[PDB]
């Protein structure tokens, strides 16, 4: 029993953690084979890196210093072609991932890992972060079987305090760019299939407060959903909640007329797995991963 | 900016988690060093449950029969032995991936991480924090045993949990890493519950400091308290008294914020009478306890958003 948000553990990640400085920045690198990945915001990024070499480049893992023997850019992201290939690189891929999609953050500063949290990109593309200066770089990423899937790399903090990145390719989440100007977040929603499949978690949690004996059709639930900001649901988004309607016996428009409830009456007074608010950052995967156990 | 519930990285714990097996019981141990460490309770027959002796249990047991498993190598038992709650298991190779550690017990209201593991294979981290009532709302199902609770300072890691059960309310009770129980539990299944629970009042001051440093002070009020009267007004809300050492312990994001402690006892004083009105602090609309004095000056800046 319990209901957590929880990272992935984040220990093959941290074995890829450097430090890159160039002139007066310092921020966090991503080690894996023979290139370290980092913001290209560390150097027109063209006509700036041209005027680089390879030694203006100090890459440090631990207490070792790599030696830069090529650097090339991609998108937003710099590749630093080094000597050595990092023996403790693990399984991997690049992932990008779509809005309402969780993963966890290992913050770091100085090229070592301080924090690991778990967060979701917002439907605006930003993430409610945790960072300070010197966090750039630090990487998002979910662990399948014994597979590292890479789908995040701090940038930038925006006005409101929430956080905007890359993925492993150097292509921005959301309508940002890497440079000091007028950018904001744009309104927010909340991820609605995210607060259906929580509140499945807090059926099976023995939550149950909530529940009613109505339906709603799919198209009367997105009328009303539209009303408080919330993302329409799709029939993707059912088909997905299937697993957990199933094990539950509450189906997905059963619950959805109990979340159209919450809308309209609050939660008077009353939590749901220790919270007042309708939480949106777990998936259905995550839920049903979380109740099962599954290991890497 | 930002404030998160964030757990220390779990690697240098990742590289200690094995899997113990003794009968038909599989749980987790944590090897460090040539030791390896994980509940006694691995030698129950769950009919034994109630009323274990373990030392009667314990003598019956030879090296053999506790199956260590590495990933996918099988460590050998060299020795045994019981400590409090806790076996330790003598293996003949020492873990080459044991950080530098210590063993700590913590006090209630102290936060940790825990490595959510299941034969010996880590699933999840978390962050969480001792409970007054001496349990931790973890997320663990069966099989959880043995997973470990822990904080890194400065690269070394203090180990202060190992969880062992799981209460009829859903909560956890475990021992520090010397085999002592957090709390009056006994590892019986015997009728134990965990007493009423209370709220961590210095890591909701720690909160609202942190609150006010990210640049929020809606909840602030003209009005200071002395530490009896907020005393008697917290305790009608189950919340736990504050001490001049928690007074003491704040002074830090006292000096950094402007705002005296018992000024920010005035505001929570009112929070507690007003509720939160549709406004939320720092993405919450509970009171949030499970962050210390000590993690808000970890977690957030030198410097306060004025
Ligand atoms: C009727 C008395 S009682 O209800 O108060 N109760 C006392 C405690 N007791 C007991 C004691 C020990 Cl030392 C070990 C175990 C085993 C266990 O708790 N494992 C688990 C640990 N974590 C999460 C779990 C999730 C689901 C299933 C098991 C979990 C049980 C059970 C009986």
């Amino acid at each position: 029993s319990g209901f957590r948000k929880m990272a992935f553990p984040s220990g093959k990640v941290e074995g890829c953690m450097v430090q890159v400085t160039c002139g007066t920045t310092t921020l966090n690198g991503l080690w894996l084979d023979d290139v370290v990945y980092c913001p290209r915001h560390v150097i027109n990024y063209e006509d700036l890196l041209i005027r680089k070499s390879n030694h203006n480049f100090l890459v440090q893992a631990g207490n070792v210093q790599l030696r830069v023997i090529g650097h090339s850019m991609q998108n937003c992201v710099l590749k630093l072609k080094v000597d050595t290939a990092n023996p403790k690189t693990p399984k991997y891929k690049f992932v990008r991932i779509q809005p309402g999609q969780t993963f966890s953050v290992l913050a770091c500063y100085n090229g070592s890992p301080s924090g690991v949290y778990q967060c979701a990109m917002r439907p605006n593309f930003t993430i409610k972060g945790s960072f300070l200066n010197g966090s750039c770089g630090s990487v998002g990423f979910n662990i399948d079987y014994d597979c590292v899937s890479f789908c995040y790399m701090h940038h930038m903090e925006l006005p409101t305090g929430v956080h905007a990145g890359t993925d492993l390719e150097g292509n921005f989440y959301g309508p940002f760019v890497d440079r000091q100007t007028a950018q904001a977040a744009g309104t927010d929603t909340t991820i609605t299939v995210n607060v259906l499949a929580w509140l499945y978690a807090a059926v099976i949690n023995g939550d149950r407060w909530f529940l009613n004996r109505f339906t709603t059709t799919l198209n009367d639930f997105n009328l009303v959903a539209m009303k408080y900001n919330y993302e329409p649901l799709t029939q993707d988004h059912v088909d997905i909640l299937g697993p957990l309607s199933a094990q539950t016996g509450i189906a997905v428009l059963d619950m959805c007329a109990s979340l159209k409830e919450l809308l309209q009456n609050g939660m008077n007074g009353r939590t749901i797995l220790g919270s007042a608010l309708l939480e949106d950052e777990f998936t259905p995967f995550d839920v049903v991963r979380q109740c099962s156990g599954v290991t890497f």
